[PDB]
């Protein structure tokens, strides 16, 4: 017990002789005496002259909390260690430190003067927290212990709030542990993610709270600005009305200020913190309950808390719950329901109570089980209803007393129902949009429709029809397809007004002609799958002028009649899968406004889908024809041979070259082009002229040979006969190679000699050789090739007639008929092969197109592109369209050249040093032709020289070879065909980026690559054959593991992509005889794992059949081998395994259509998956699976926030999972919910949509078609996180099959003349109309549903009218700009991308309502608004242009500017004092004269002069001072002396009224320069107004009960910002002050009278103006001076510059919140008010002014009057918070690619 004296020496001798293993002994005396008050301070404050030193620190504090002021000495000693060594903090917050400092800041300090301690406390902490992990660490350690003082202090210090665990982070915690409201409340209003406040919202639903539940919804559901409840996809499995309590808005609500606490704390943290950094009604409607499956709602029901707020609800959404029998009592308590809709729910009965609503409409209940009969209560009246909708429920039979009850309907909807037998005269008065579709009806009553006088859209689809009921001639609509007809009824040819007519799939006969239909308005006419005969127009085709849609397919068609001609209006017509047209007729060539026309499975008069003809091709074609067509006379006779034949030797004596002057010729390199003509000296003078590619048969050049092999060929062939019977064989390859690439060419055996000699080798070509596998022999010769013989002429002969008569699909090839242009451009070619450089006669685009200006060809830019092409066909000139083959600007005429150059480098060999192994080479050589040479070879992709190139292949020893690891997949085939290998090795070759940039060490002999990552993954596709087998087969071995098999499904992609590419004759197959199908994809699989001694052959179609499982096994069933192990492809598991279907969880049944919802009669569904809900894609029939495979591929791995993502993808059946875009598309939006588009919802749809475009840009992948169908909603509550996504189906499906003009309203002007390849420009067009389209919410497709012709042509130009002046609608004009920019024909000056979503991203767009330019010229200094005609405002101006008095009246919906001289002097500021009775409010006219003038606001000319005053009058005020226990108002006239001029609200009236108290405040040199008022009305309106440097302020006494005065301050920084004129004061919790030319704001006090706060500008503007700024460096003058304030109700204070900035200061807590510049010049007047029913809005007077005449001292001012959305603060940062909320979901998106 002797240490507290030694201590206390300690402590005396410790401090004299400055004293230096102590603290160890002075630490353990702690432990050893503990809890002893008096030596606990004697040790504490002795520390401050190993952890122990904090767990004996925090454990001392903790166990005295609140002794006394020891904790002033603990706290002294941790201040001291820390100044030292701040990372002790570490430590202290690590032991307990929180627990007692949470204590400290919270032991009732407030109310307690002892601040004197609370600082050191503050300074202490403001270290503790120094580092911002230690911040977000307190944080999780005060949201424990229910603790909201400090967790808000915390969250004002920064420390997010979304860290901790992201599933079960801050609130998801906070939610379990039972916490105060309060502390929730702090979370949500601060920074905190959606996911996570979503999975709390599930959490406390487990709970039973009525406030944290209701203050989760707040912020999870409610559009306060737009009177929403968006409640729907959340699973809240009940309904409670005291949860929804709080969400309803009552005026009621009004609270203290008790939170100023924690901003006290926390600007004494900060402020410590700085100091040691620097030195060292309004009822709410849409109330939405869509996805919560509610499995009953009457708890609702009930007398609840909420039950008054129900009476204006207005609309109720239900649909896709669990709901039955609408409870009695709600249905009568919302007596202002008018749209109910409740689909999907389980009712069982319609209630029939429903309609006793008072004003109801939309009753939608169609997708429930009602029963059979529906019948309707014949005492219930409800004749509001609009739209009865009711599809697919078990209805047996109509409503049954539907006319008695609702007689106003307008769209009786019964679809999808059973109503069975003939129906009722159904009596409706005034139905539009009947519709029974789907149900089970044999026919109508006659007299059905003959009582509804005004249906307009019958829709009677998939019905038993037969007849029609005398339709009602107005009729407009008649949809009547899936019926069962056989001819139009004369109830539909005699509708007078007939305007569409949907028929397809009856069994139709007779299709009469345009003279039995006696409506002149045709509009669409779909008739496919009928079976049609004839297309009767030439009766009468020009009553059909204006039929712009004729679908026809699949019907009995043999022609199209030469009179369709006439119908110029028509727009898309479809003849397709007719199979017997054969033929176009020349006169479609005049329906310029064709813009889709399939050609699907029928044969036409021309080659088409070459790479274009896009229907737009085809009509010029057609036109072309019709001007002048002349039959083309051109074949090519393509020869081939082996190395040695008759083929140049041949070919002289074919031609008869009567010279043949080279005594000796030699074998041939390339393939030696020629023409030759025969003009045919006969009674047919056909000249046809057939050129011979006599092609080179040396082994070395073949693979350059299938180049030269088309389809518009009739091939010859030589055999050498010198080896009888011999070479036949070793001719076959030549001929499968024919059979391979041109299928349908016949050929002509040669045998090439008898000269000498064993011919019987006929019998080996009769047997083996005419119908097996090979193409169409047509005869085989035996020509002596030297010289002339009959044998030979009869060879020429054969060849006449069979060229004569090749005549594919009956077709006549060396007959057909062109276009004279084509003939014309091929003799003007032919004319100019003689005047070209032979070393190069490379032609560019533009000498050709200067040669056929120099002709009168009349072809124009869009019609070379197929003239060129069809000359291509004919070997006249050689041209590559290939965009990636960068030379598509050359024209190579002479092919003769170009095949010997391109086969040059194949000839020369090197025999000198083999460095390199053989097949590998360098660029070894003239004046820059060399560089193109290989830059075509490559193009060729002949270049490294994959012919001749190491035939043997070297013996390759894989690492895992034990038959059960390995995957194998044969490929027999009769024989490899010409060009395979060296196509085959440069496709696998340049796919470096496997396993998706690491490259394997590949060492690839002639036929095999083996290129080997590792021993997990490599890749041998050999060649071998096995033993008995004439075939060659590919053998592909692949490890089994997961990464191996990407290889095998990236291999056999390229394999398959190439087959049917390039030799489609393979996979033919041959339903003549057997589908041998010439390519036997054998699977190699084995069920004894390892040692098998065999793999067992399976064909993969007959493999592919066994999909209904996943197992194969043999007959012997006990054992068995999975799918995934033999075949990875066929199953999905190569792509990423994250989309394997699992369909044991997938919930889904396509039969039924009522889950089709999701489009009309489309083919995607609606599904379950995972539990959660989904949308599937069910595919036809006609993606094949490597189709769909390869679109997976691409899609798998674009995984954007913006874009659909992708969830499954399977088998049985092929169908496809994607997200469900719960609110549908956009257009069906902006077409029947207009009201929900909201002008920032309208903003986060279009930043959506821009930042899909902005990621798919990038990923270098253009959209092609964006408009309001392929931009799919989520929830229409804008403060959401993802709300748009645009469907990316169609990209994939595009760029996998290569609509690529897209949709004609939303399409560019590149686009639409489609000259020009498109770029990312097209979609920013496509993006500037759907903005277009979203701002005047489909106006202009409504608009142009009715003139889709000039719904295009309009808009082709950048010529679209102005969205405001044409469609009513805000004009929100800082996107009228972005239009304009968007909407510009030049593609590069079109904003890119990245931009405009950088400048869609900037939040003064979402808030800048109308900006209003003023005349040029005018100087106004003095606004006003017009509040109380809360119908239209007007804001009465002022002037400054003239020294002489006016006034300047303008409105705000008109832009009506007035100007009227009112006065003599310069007006300085303006009031409007409104008098409550005779209903009028007058206007006021301060001049500088002195004269107060007052003019009434209707009459312009009952103006009296008032009681003039001394000086130019400066400010004025209207106030409330109702003070007589009535109403009563005055009129504050100061003057510039400060003779506050009083008056009386009625008496202004008077003629020189009455100032009623005069108080001389300041001097005529002090002028009085501000006025204004209280913030509340609590103190009873105490006015604060500015005088000079004089501020003062009073009450009902008007006398002057505080004088403060500003010049008199002691922080002088500057003298003159302080000592000068005041501004303008604002008057809050705090005291604003404003002076001239004083940039900085000094913060003063009521009570206290002392400058509490001093906050400069450019310490905002010059942390901003630093890098984009870089001229202000010579600034140091800087101008931005405070020249008015505004103060928003208590969120943020608006500072305007002398420059064009505005400042957003958030008075509370955090000052700087944005700097929004550049749009004025001197925010020179700023003040709020209210604009029609739009209240709270911040007008803006600004300037513009334009050096173009500063020059001559004189400038060009612009005063740009703005008004601001007032809830700007709040919005600047919300889009702040969602831009980083959706950067943080691309992210993880973006971690999901990898794994
Ligand atoms: N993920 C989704 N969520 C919600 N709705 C969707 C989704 N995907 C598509 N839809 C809707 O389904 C409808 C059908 O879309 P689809 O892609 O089949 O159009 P389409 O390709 O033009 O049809 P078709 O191929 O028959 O011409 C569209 O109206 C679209 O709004
Ligand atoms: N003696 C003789 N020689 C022939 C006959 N037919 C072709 N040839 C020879 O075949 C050669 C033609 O070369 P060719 O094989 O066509 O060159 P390649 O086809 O491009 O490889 C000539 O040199 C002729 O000598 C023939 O009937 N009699």
């Amino acid at each position: 017990g002797i240490q507290k004296c030694g201590l206390k020496v300690i402590s005396s001798i410790v401090h004299f002789p400055d004293a230096l293993g102590a603290m160890d002994s002075v630490l353990h005396t702690l432990q050893m005496y503990p809890d002893d008050q008096e030596i606990q301070c004697l040790g504490l404050s002795l520390i401050g002259y190993g952890h122990l030193l904090a767990k004996i620190l925090v454990s001392s504090l903790y166990r005295f909390k609140d002794v006394a002021e020891i904790q002033t000495k603990g706290f002294q000693t941790i201040l001291a260690i820390l100044k030292l060594s701040a990372s002790f903090s570490k430590l202290l917050v690590h032991h307990s430190f929180d627990l007692v400092i949470f204590h400290q800041m919270s032991s009732n300090i407030m109310e307690q003067k002892d601040q004197q301690f609370l600082n050191l406390c503050c300074k202490c902490f403001a270290k503790v927290a120094m580092d911002d992990y230690l911040k977000n660490v307190m944080l999780e350690r005060a949201c424990d212990q229910n603790n909201s003082i400090m967790v808000e202090c915390l969250l004002l210090l920064g420390a997010d709030a979304n860290q901790a665990k992201e599933g079960s982070s801050l609130i998801c915690q906070v939610c379990e542990k039972e916490s105060s409201p309060k502390l929730v409340e702090l979370l949500l209003n601060s920074g905190s993610r959606e996911q996570d406040v979503r999975k709390a919202l599930t959490i406390s639903i487990g709970k039973g709270d009525s406030q944290i539940i209701s203050l989760l919804l707040r912020r999870l559901a409610l559009d306060v600005a737009n009177n929403s409840i968006c409640l729907g996809g959340f699973c809240i499995g009940k309904v409670e009305p005291s949860w929804l309590g709080p969400l309803f808005p009552d005026k009621t609500s009004n609270l203290r200020k008790q939170t100023n606490i924690a901003s006290t704390l926390a600007r004494m943290v900060i402020r410590y913190q700085m100091k040691s950094a620097v030195e060292e009604r309004e009822y709410i409607t849409s109330l939405d309950l869509s996805a919560n499956e509610l499995r009953d709602i009457d708890a609702l029901s009930q007398k609840c808390c909420i039950s008054v707020h129900l009476e204006h609800l207005e609309k109720l959404e239900l649909h896709q719950n669990a709901l039955t029998s609408f409870p009695q009592q709600l249905c009568e308590t919302l007596k202002s329901l008018t749209h109910l809709d409740l689909h999907s729910n389980k009712f069982t009965s319609f209630p029939s109570y429903l309609l006793k609503m008072s004003c109801i409409a939309n009753l939608d209940v169609s997708r429930n089980d009602i029963g059979p009969s529906v019948v309707l209560d014949p005492t219930v009246k409800c004749p509001t209803l609009k739209q009865f909708n009711l599809s697919y429920n078990q209805l047996s039979f109509v409503p049954e007393n539907l006319t008695d009850v609702v007689e106003k309907l307008e769209q009786l909807i019964l679809e999808g129902n059973k109503i069975s037998g003939i129906c009722s005269p159904l009596r409706l008065k005034e139905l539009k949009i009947l519709n029974l579709s789907k149900n089970h009806i044999s026919s109508l009553s006659e007299n059905f429709l003959e009582a509804c006088p005004k249906v307009e859209s019958f829709s009677a689809r998939m019905n038993f029809l037969a007849a029609m009921p005398f339709l009602p001639p107005s009729m407009t609509i008649l949809k009547l397809s899936q019926n069962k007809f056989s001819c139009i009824p004369e109830a539909i040819l005699n509708l007078p007004h007939l305007r569409s007519l949907d028929m397809s799939s009856n069994d139709i006969q007779y299709l009469p002609g345009p003279a039995h239909w006696k409506s002149l308005n045709l509009r669409e006419l779909l008739f496919s799958h009928n079976q049609i005969s004839i297309l009767d127009l030439s009766e009468k085709a020009y009553l059909w002028s204006r039929v712009e849609k004729l679908h026809l397919s699949h019907n009995k068609l043999k022609e199209i009649p030469p009179e369709i001609g006439c119908l110029e209006n028509l727009t898309s017509l479809d003849v397709s899968y007719n199979l017997e047209l054969r033929s176009f007729p020349n006169e479609m060539g005049k329906l310029s406004k064709i813009w889709d026309l399939p050609l699907d499975e029928l044969h036409l008069n021309f080659d088409f889908k070459h790479i274009g003809c896009k229907a737009k091709d085809i009509i010029r074609f057609l036109q072309q024809r019709l001007k002048k067509a002349v039959p083309y006379n051109r074949m090519k006779l393509m020869i081939v041979g082996n190395t040695g034949s008759g083929k140049t030797t041949l070919l002289q004596q074919l031609m008869k070259t009567k010279k043949s002057d080279l005594g000796m010729q030699s074998a041939t390199v390339g393939i030696d082009v020629k023409d030759w003509p025969i003009q045919i000296r006969d009674k047919r003078k056909r000249d046809l002229v057939l050129n011979v590619w006599d092609f080179a048969g040396r082994e070395e050049f073949y693979s350059t040979h299938p180049h030269f092999m088309t389809q518009r060929a009739l091939y010859l062939a030589v055999y050498d006969l010198s080896k009888g019977q011999a070479e036949v064989d070793a001719m076959k390859p030549w001929l499968f190679n024919i059979k391979a690439r041109a299928s349908s060419s016949p050929v002509i055996l040669v045998g090439t000699h008898l000269d000498v000699s064993k011919a019987c080798m006929s019998k080996i070509t009769k047997e083996l050789l005419n119908k097996r596998g090979f193409p169409a022999i047509r005869d085989y010769h035996f020509v002596n090739a030297t010289e002339e013989s009959d044998a030979l002429a009869k060879l020429r002969k054969t060849i006449i007639n069979e060229s004569l008569n090749f005549k594919i699909r009956d077709q006549l090839v060396v007959g057909q008929l062109i276009p004279d242009c084509y003939v014309e451009l091929e003799k003007i070619i032919l004319s100019e092969r003689k005047n070209v450089p032979i070393e190069f006669p490379v032609i560019d685009r533009k000498r050709l197109l200067q040669l056929v200006r120099e002709n009168q060809l009349q072809l124009d830019e869009n019609e070379l592109p197929h003239a060129v092409h069809f000359l291509n066909e004919s070997g006249v000139l050689l041209h590559f369209q290939d965009p990636a083959l960068q030379l598509s600007d050359l024209y190579f005429v002479e092919p003769k050249w170009l095949c010997k150059i391109m086969a040059q480098i194949l000839t020369v060999k090197v025999e000198g040093c083999p460095k390199h192994p053989k097949g590998i080479i360098s660029r070894r050589d003239p004046k820059n032709y060399m560089t193109q040479y290989f830059k075509l070879l490559e193009k060729f992709q002949i270049a490294l020289v994959p012919s001749s190139l190491s035939d043997h292949r070297p013996v390759i020893e894989l690492p895992h070879c034990e038959n059960s690891e390995i995957i194998i997949r044969l490929y027999e085939m009769p024989y490899f065909p010409m060009g395979f290998w060296s196509r085959l090795i440069n496709r696998l070759l340049e796919i470096s980026p496997y396993m998706l940039a690491l490259r394997p060490n590949r060492m690839y002999w002639r036929q095999g690559i083996y290129l080997n990552w590792s021993p997990e993954a490599y890749c041998l596709v050999g060649s071998e054959v096995l033993d008995n087998h004439p075939e060659s087969f590919l053998k592909i071995t692949v490890p089994s593991c997961r990464k191996g098999c990407i290889l095998l499904g990236q291999v056999v992609d390229h394999i398959d992509s190439l087959m049917e590419e390039w030799f489609p004759g393979l996979l033919e197959i041959d339903i003549c005889g057997e589908g041998e199908t010439l390519l036997k994809k054998w699977a190699l699989y084995s069920f004894n794992d390892g040692e098998e001694h065999q793999k067992i052959l399976l064909d993969d179609l007959m493999k592919k059949a066994e999909e209904g499982d996943l197992l194969v096994n043999p007959d012997q069933p006990r054992l068995t081998i999975p799918i995934s192990q033999i075949a990875p492809d066929l199953i999905l598991a190569d792509l990423p395994r994250n989309i394997m279907l699992n369909n044991d969880e997938l919930e889904f049944e396509q039969a039924p259509e009522f889950l089709l919802g999701d489009g009309s009669f489309g083919s995607v569904y609606r599904a379950a998956y995972e539990g959660e809900e989904v949308a599937v894609k069910i595919f036809n029939k006609h993606t094949s699976l490597r189709l769909l495979r390869q679109e997976l591929v691409v899609l798998c791995h674009l995984h954007h926030p913006s874009l659909i993502s992708l969830l499954a993808a399977g088998i049985r059946p092929r169908m496809l999972v994607m997200e469900l875009a719960s609110k549908g598309s956009l257009d069906r939006l902006l077409q029947q919910d207009k009201a929900s588009l909201t002008r920032t919802l309208q903003h986060r749809i279009a930043l959506h949509v821009a930042d899909g475009l902005r990621y798919l840009h990038s990923a270098m992948i253009i959209y092609r078609d964006l408009k309001p169908h392929n931009v799919l909603l989520f929830t229409l509550y804008p403060n959401a996180a993802i709300i748009a996504k645009i469907a990316d189906y169609s990209i994939a499906q595009y760029c996998c099959r290569m609509t690529s003009e897209g949709t004609p309203g939303f399409r560019a002007p590149e686009v639409a003349r489609g000259n020009v390849i498109y770029n990312q420009q097209a979609d920013v067009y496509s993006f500037g109309l759907l903005l277009y389209d979203i701002l005047t919410t489909g106006g202009r497709i409504v608009e142009g549903l009715k003139f889709p012709n000039e719904f295009d042509e309009l808009e082709i130009q950048g010529k679209l009218p102005d969205p405001v002046k044409e469609y009513g609608c805000a004009p929100w004009p800082m996107v009228e700009k972005l239009i304009k920019q968007c909407l510009k024909e030049n593609p590069q000056e079109r904003p890119t991308s990245a931009q405009v979503f950088d400048i869609l991203n900037s939040a003064e767009l979402v808030c800048l309502t109308r900006r209003i330019l003023l005349p040029k010229n005018v100087i106004v200094e003095c606004m006003v608004a017009t509040h109380h005609n809360s119908r239209n405002a007007s804001i009465w101006l002022g002037c400054g242009h003239t020294d002489r008095g006016q006034l300047s009246f303008l409105d705000l919906n008109t832009e009506g500017y007035t100007s009227e001289e009112v006065a003599d002097s310069r007006i300085l500021c303006l009031a409007l004092v409104h008098l409550p009775v005779e209903k009028e409010s007058w206007i006021v006219s301060g001049t500088q004269s002195g004269t107060l003038l007052v003019i009434n606001t209707e009459d312009g000319k009952k103006r009296h002069t008032l009681e003039k005053m001394t000086d130019s009058v400066t400010c004025l005020y209207c106030n409330s001072f109702s003070k007589q226990s009535k109403q009563k108002n005055f009129l504050l006239v100061g003057t510039a002396d400060g003779k506050l001029a009083i008056f009386e609200d009625k008496t202004v009236k008077l003629k020189g009224a009455a100032p009623l108290k005069i108080l001389n405040i300041g001097n005529v040199s002090t002028p009085l320069m501000c006025l204004s008022e209280s913030t509340n009305s609590t103190e009873r309106n105490v006015m604060w107004g500015g005088c000079g440097t004089k501020i003062f302020s009073f009450s009902n006494d008007f006398t002057i009960q505080k004088l403060i005065e500003t010049r008199t301050s002691q922080l002088f920084s500057y003298a003159a910002f302080s000592d000068s004129n005041i501004i303008t004061v604002v008057v809050d919790t705090a005291l604003y002050i404003a002076k001239q030319n004083s940039p900085v704001v000094e913060v003063w006090d009521k009570k206290t009278e002392k400058l509490c706060g001093l906050i400069d500008c450019v310490h905002f503007l010059r942390e901003v103006t630093v890098k984009e700024n870089k001229e202000s460096k010579h600034k140091m003058s800087y101008s931005g001076r405070v020249k008015t304030l505004c103060l928003q109700k208590n969120t943020a204070l608006w500072i305007g510059t002398g420059g064009g900035h505005i400042l957003l200061l958030d008075l509370s807590t955090r000052r700087l919140i944005r700097v929004i510049y550049n749009f004025c010049n001197s925010v020179r007047v700023m003040m709020t008010a209210q604009l029609g029913s739009l209240k709270n809005v911040m007008l803006v007077l600004g300037y513009n002014r334009k050096n173009t005449e500063g020059t001559q001292k004189q400038k060009e001012i612009q005063s740009c009057l703005t008004v601001w959305d007032i809830n700007l603060p709040h919005e600047v940062q919300n889009l702040e918070k969602h831009i980083e909320v959706r950067k943080e979901l691309a992210e993880k998106m973006r971690r999901t690619s990898v794994e």
